[PDB]
């Protein structure tokens, strides 16, 4: 059931109801409970997909994980109104996990043959990129700033694969948009590789820029 | 349904009858069934608001408020004529909800960005804020008045997330309406700093009158 | 609907001349049925009343109440011409029903804010303490002379809750005419302390002539 | 349902109906079936009475008692054209039935507090008086004649319970006609003491006089 | 509906086409179908009355009552021209049938007080009696003869019943008619006394000339 | 269910239809089977309560526990009518009980975090406190005023516990109405103090009015 | 409808009449009502351009909107005669809007191609500015002089784009005339550059006079 | 529903009023919400079409397509006033996509036997190769150039589709404006030739003026 | 279900979509997917023929088979378009089957006495008899050219059974239509005789044009 997913939502908007009126009158027992109830808001999102792998609905599986990102998100800016270590390590978790979920949101578009929601499961990926620099960024920690360029490079990858079972179906457009896919992630790359000193983001950039 | 305000609208005007055919012809009775009437009044009221959350309409909870508002002062004038203890308690107990109601009905506002209802609420609390002022001179208690210039306060303190959700919106006019709100609240603590020595009003005036 | 005013103005209309015909055939059977069909006029008159409380027209109030004030006065006379103790004790119970009644078309004048029909309500009830008055007489009973001059007092009182939402209002010729009214009940009060002897109309005309 | 009331009505109009075609064409079977579909008719009425109380309606109960002592009369009269000891006995059960049943419908308005509707409960007392009077006479029993009496003093009994509930709603015009209806109880028992030789009438009539 | 009265009358008027075709050009099959139309005409009738029992209008009674003596009366006519002793037999029937059912139209007329029309189902009565006679004249039925001769003096005796329901509503004018409709009862009788001998005639008007 | 509070709720009107009754025709039956009614209504009253606890309803268990109350009460005046010191005692056995029991509605008020509800909890001892001595009032007996005063101080007491929980949930006027509801016992004390020379409710008061 | 137009226009007579019979008698609760008639006027005024969005009609949003500057002119009259701070804060809120508004007419007149509305729009900015510029001298606020400045050279911009769809249409009348415009703002800001210190009103008027 | 369509149509004009206001006023995020709008009615314009594929109505299949040509238009101006490679390349995105819809179009108007439908579809293509041609220059992409040409001469290949369905159903008007249209694409790829070094319209040119 | 009917219509008219874009844009998947939709939608066409053998519809049988036949008319259409061996002899074995299905449809017509039906059921063994000719010219297949002349035959001898049971129920008409059947198919083997020598097809038009 998307009925669900609606349950889902709705404790994401009244987590950050929570949060939001947290911030107003200075209440960190709101905080509490907006993480929370964020973090159940997640949980519920990945039985959500569980489901929609053990069914056919890979459109139901993209919009749990994507709340899942959502749901990190929030978690992001909670820890930040916070500061605390505790809940940017949850951020940090929720982060890491929705990208293996995109990945597998993906790899059930690919077995149902759903080339425009796999298309989107790796933007996903992207997003999840993003979120993880901005993590990496609040707490300085030269750990995530490895997941987050790891992360994107293997979103680029899995671009291929989005293009490779586009070109099976015959569908140039999204398979266009995926090598567009592959080229904001080149930029991220090097977007990053400029700023905040990386050995690295040079390397992954030039070898995706490749590809 | 807004049908139910209609309700709780009525319901008020039969207690305001209850209570003028009661100081008419001299009735304890009257006034006693008045006092319970205004009561159902606003639990009715508070059902409305409750579902008005549960819903998306912050219209209806903010029209809701203001009959709890008017129940409360509707209150306030059943006990100066009664000279009742308890019925200026129980209007201080409507008056005392209705502050942290409207904050609600504002919370509500921000969350679907409705920043005209939002002011409203805040002037609401102000109204709340005033009528405490009321009830704590006609009861003499040095907690209301210290309930009432908190209020006021919070209400100033408000009026700036009013104006924050305003510049997010691009809505100066109502910001600017918001800005004029802090400054009756900068009056009114002041006009009460004047008369009626309090070590306080002071105080609570000179930093509202910063911000 | 003023359309059942005309219904219950007709009913009455009938009801006297059931007993106009009775009084020149001397038929006993026109004299019952004239009763019942007065007892008619007046209990719809009530159900129109009733409605406009419920609706908001004062006027309809009003003119239904007085038509009530017809229907007693019809009562006394055919009490009269029957000889009855039971058509006089009705005539007695209409009467002073009346008087609640127009005190009812006066509460609602004041909710509604129509202080001319407010002071026509009040007339109403002088006109039903002379009906009473008229009653006592003609039964020679000690209590319908009480309840007489009682409801004439209580109406130069209500004369002075005319004249004061009169000058809520900004009318002073109402208000002139709620003071002109208060006298004329001072003096029905001073015509029944001269003849009569009553310990009593002295007390109420002297404490009215002070109002 | 009043549903039903208009069903018990036609009834009794039908048994009516069904007494005065027997005593047209002379049909003893007629008469029969008259006393049945009256018998029926009180059945009925008091399906309905015992509902109304299991309900909230006075009105209803009322109803229905009066139709009850409609088929009590019809019943007298049925007896008078037959010439039947039993038709006058079953006249007699459904007349002392009607009291109690009527004593039922004040206890409910006193319950629900309809003072108005408890007067009229009352006043059907007193009807039931009158009839167990005429069944007396039509019959000769030393009983039936104690059993009428009785009857009549308990309404006027009942009279102060009705004045008592009065008295606490504030209504003396219904208080006054329940003084009223103690009178003319004082007044039958009085026209019964005279006429009649009972050693009894007179005791009732001077203690109910005093109250 | 008086739209069915219509729906009878027009019936009739066609069965006395198919009368009047039928003795034109000698069609024994008009006769057959103006019977059958004649007899539907009566059976719609009876419905007729049957539901204006059931409702409240002795009105539609008498028209539906009396178009069945039209009714009973083309039979006889048809009978005569067909020669035929069913066709006697059913006029007959239709005969004895409107007798009892005036009989009906009229303790309808007196449970609902309609003096006039109850004086109309009398004479009806009186009509039948006089079908009954010329009915007994064309098929010289010793049993025909005495249901006439009883059906005038039960019409005598109801006109009685009209004259007392008469006097109840005080219309002296109906009354006088219902004396005088008594006497060409009365003369009904004697004329037939005379010619025809008749054991019989003679008693019924002696003993009718008295009432 | 609440289905069983208005089981419970219509025993106890039934009840008090068997007492009003009992006054009415003096019937020491009926008073008797209100008395058990009254019982029975206070059992299962309990029942419901027992099973609220074993549940999660606080407000099952006020509403059932009030209904005790309710039924404390009525036999309070039983008692009275009757002049029995059984009914009395069976009155004093529930009321003593009621305390306990609103005590348990507390706690489990408490356990559930619903602090308007053990508000309401406390007041009813306080109720129950009163209604001792009433009680102690009608039966001079020197016990029940020490009970009574007893049960004052108790509920004085606990009110610190619904402040005490309310200050955990940020509830201030529930905690305000706490305290306010504390001075209404001190007050009590403080009535009784006077009248009725109690060498206790002198202290009890003191030590409360420092609460 | 337009009829509504009529209602809005009558409104604001009403305001003025109110207005105008306040200052003749000194009543400051006509005064009050005119404000609150103005504050309705207004609102329906704007209830009728939205639906003219929702509608082709921008002929009825310009007459709506030029109401609403009608009522802002009232609105700054009435605040100089009642000497309110707060009829000056209301005159200015509908005063800012107006602005905005008039640039939704506007951008209505661009998409359905309504050049002449258009630039009348556009001079409604210029009024309103002007407006503002009054509003700015009674209140000596710095804020309503920055406002008003910032509206004008808003309007002068917005005249390019004026000519810009009227160059579109081939119409150079309107656009020669939306050129005169910009020189009438320019002159304004000319006019308002001499008096009245503005190291700002200098700026702009030398930037536009290059447009 | 040809109802949706006009949902589609006006969401597109609110996209340009939410664009054409966006340059006015210089807002990036009115430009935003007219990319979204934009994006959702193109959306539904196919969810428009997809039902009328499962009906059959090619009319409505059409209209929904071009509509979705509209939204493309959109973005590629969207796309040069923000100056984005994103909203360039979801411009591409509804272009390459338009194409294979209108395809979609025409093998529906081929099923269904609706030449002159189909014979638009075919234009259909050409505007959006034309479009694409647009998109390329603005984004100087070798491949949009690339799929521009490719999809001209596929409208030129299906043109000779069009005329073969109509040389089956006897149409040579729309059979000749279908060898019309093959000469205008031969003459854009010509136009194109010409200009722009392409070492392939040339060809593409060469063998469509052959067919 | 006739509702499985049109869901088997339309599985064909997708086939022919899949087969008609397939020649449109040469694509070997889309001919390959029109082959399987074919595939299945004779499938369900002869589910839909058992069931309407195990229930009574001869109608539903015939549709179910006609159906068959178009399925092999288009297998035998997309092997010449494929050039496929393969698809060539499924759309043999399709036309085979139909052939005997005809043949239980008509048996099914014979025992429930549908001779109209009969004959369309023998008509389609004559379709069958073409195709199999059709599909005997595209194979250049000695052997179904004699499965050709062999079912015709068949269907001829067939038509004297179909004549036989019209002959039983009196039909002259589908009879005689019966023998203009034999006729054609005397024709197209005399058709087949001349061209394409077949030492054969003289011999069966030679002994079917004695019958």
């Amino acid at each position: 059931p998307e009925d669900e997913l609606k349950r889902v939502e709705k404790l994401v908007k009244e987590a950050e109801m929570l949060l939001m009126l947290a911030k107003i009158k200075g209440s960190e027992k709101d905080l509490e409970k907006a993480l929370r109830t964020a973090e159940e808001a997640a949980r519920e999102a990945k039985k959500v997909l569980e489901q929609a792998e053990k069914e056919g609905d890979p459109e139901v599986a993209l919009r749990a994980v994507e709340l899942v990102v959502r749901v990190a998100e929030l978690l992001l800016r909670i820890a930040k109104e916070s500061g605390s270590e505790e809940a940017l390590m949850t951020a940090l978790l929720v982060a890491v996990v929705a990208a293996t979920l995109a990945v597998r949101v993906l790899v059930l578009a690919a077995v149902q043959g759903d080339p425009e929601v796999a298309l989107r499961a790796v933007e996903l990926v992207v997003r999840v990129a993003e979120l993880l620099l901005r993590i990496a960024k609040e707490s300085g920690s030269e750990e995530a700033l490895e997941r987050a360029l790891r992360v994107a490079e293997e979103a680029a990858r899995l671009a291929k694969r989005v293009l490779e079972l586009a070109q099976e179906q015959g569908d140039p457009v999204v398979a266009i948009a995926a090598v567009m896919l592959v080229k904001r992630v080149a930029e991220l790359l090097e977007r990053i590789a400029r700023e905040s000193g990386s050995e690295e983001a040079k390397e992954r950039a030039e070898r995706v820029r490749e590809e």
